[PDB]
């Protein structure tokens, strides 16, 4: 049938978003009920920036100072308020498109969809993962802060991830809607590391079993192994170690296809200890770790 | 900034999509104004998709045969007729959600975003590319036909793809917006052939191109080549030929990058020949055909 990275349907939080301006400095914010939410460096000039006084520059500021735009029409801000990283601007009119919606702090390794917005202005939308050091590899452009990141679960959006900054590494940072980063970075411009990334391995053998529903078998073998044996291999490779936790989470996987989890972890002790050989997987040449067992569910 | 594979905001789309039973035969349908599009086997048991006639199997059936459904509310079908392999149904109420739109035939090596639904509900939102042999790789269980692929110019959705049928090699089929099959394809249960397929070259060098926009360089050398030798070279490994249209098309990115588009020839000839000996590009250890000159320009 197909095993693809596939984002939740977006329509939902298109109609939540806005564009917010604060002198020149705009980019985008959220919309629900009767307020707005978007990084609170929109109030810093360029040069603020290097060494922002969060509370010192939000004192220069009144309602008036902030823009907010749904489509064409202007919003009025009747408040203001600044809550960790992120402003929240009271306005006048409860948004008509709200949906059931919650604010969530997700987990390391967990998975959710952005919809990476322009000017208040809905650009795409695509999968990502937070990395278990809580950065994300997405696709985000000057402007592009204010997006969120979000699950579905039926009727009600689960809002857990706001766009902040870029990392030298090619990464990005952000917040969850109360406006706590992700990991230790701050809404500065400086240097930051985000230390050693690890590769989520209940998600590497979630999409092996996707592999195997979709007739993928080759990197199967005729080992098995233990949970420390396969952890000894695990940490040498900056993977996670494996809990019955986790063991547990495969289940349904392991079920459907009749691979208990420790010969799938064999096979991958296999693949990590000699590789690929030129071969793919699902079409990939790469051990892919941005799927959660509760995706692979989803679509085999 | 990054680099994903981005699907458009599918909230337009969303408000378009029913559910279609005939029987037991449930899809899903793309209401448009006073019209449903369905793919035509809706009609059929599942002993009528080994061989059937459509004009006979069709003309059994009435109006009201035909149960139509937008979320709890059913639609009153007031007509139905067959255009190739889409059946348009007619109803007595205007979709109130019906967006700009217009029906255009995609050609292959174009990319398009699919939103995969099931029982008339949306699931999921994902990028896919019309290969060279006019089948998509995409992510499609029983009863997600009639799912739709499309692209977003501004305000005005282009419909261009309706999910049909899976193929033997698990790849998949479909028709455009007036029923037409893209490739040789019919909707009949029988073993069918795709041909080979070819690799996207403008789409490869494209990709190539985002790469170094995005600082992976590795895979520069200091060779250029010729359109016929480079062609020479593409032709072995089932590439498409490059044409002067093409190198037009990647004007844009050969001037952001300063990189001559027979210069990035020659660095692909080499990652063709030679391999990629381990290393990646922008997080991939293949080469990457399904992204358009267009994508990319609109990522960077």
């Amino acid at each position: 049938s197909g095993f693809r990275k596939m984002a939740f349907p977006s329509g939902k939080v298109e109609g939540c978003m806005v564009q917010v301006t604060c002198g020149t400095t705009t980019l985008n914010g959220l919309w629900l009920d009767d307020v707005v939410y978007c990084p609170r460096h929109v109030i810093c000039t360029s040069e603020d920036m290097l060494n922002p006084n969060y509370e010192d520059l939000l004192i220069r500021k009144s309602n008036h100072n902030f823009l907010v735009q749904a489509g064409n029409v202007q919003l009025r801000v009747i408040g203001h308020s600044m809550q960790n990283c992120v402003l929240k601007l009271k306005v006048d009119t409860a948004n008509p498109k709200t949906p059931k919606y919650k604010f969530v702090r997700i987990q390391p390794g967990q998975t959710f969809s952005v919809l990476a917005c322009y000017n208040g202005s809905p650009s795409g939308v695509y999968q990502c993962a937070m990395r278990p050091n809580f950065t994300i590899k997405g696709s985000f452009l000057n402007g592009s802060c204010g997006s969120v990141g979000f699950n579905i679960d039926y009727d009600c959006v689960s809002f857990c991830y706001m766009h902040h900054m870029e990392l030298p590494t090619g990464v990005h940072a952000g917040t969850d809607l109360e406006g706590n980063f992700y990991g230790p970075f701050v809404d500065r411009q400086t240097a930051q590391a985000a230390g050693t990334d690890t590769t989520i391995t209940v998600n590497v053998l979630a999409w092996l079993y996707a592999a195997v529903i979709n007739g993928d078998r080759w990197f199967l073998n005729r080992f098995t192994t233990t949970l420390n044996d396969f952890n000894l291999v695990a940490m040498k490779y900056n993977y996670e170690p494996l809990t019955q936790d986790h063991v547990d989470i495969l289940g349904p996987l392991s079920a459907q296809t009749g691979i208990a989890v420790l010969d799938m972890c064999a096979s991958l002790k296999e693949l990590l200890q000699n590789g690929m050989n030129g071969r793919t997987i699902l079409g990939s040449a790469l051990l892919e770790d941005e799927f959660t067992p509760f995706d692979v569910v989803r679509q085999c």
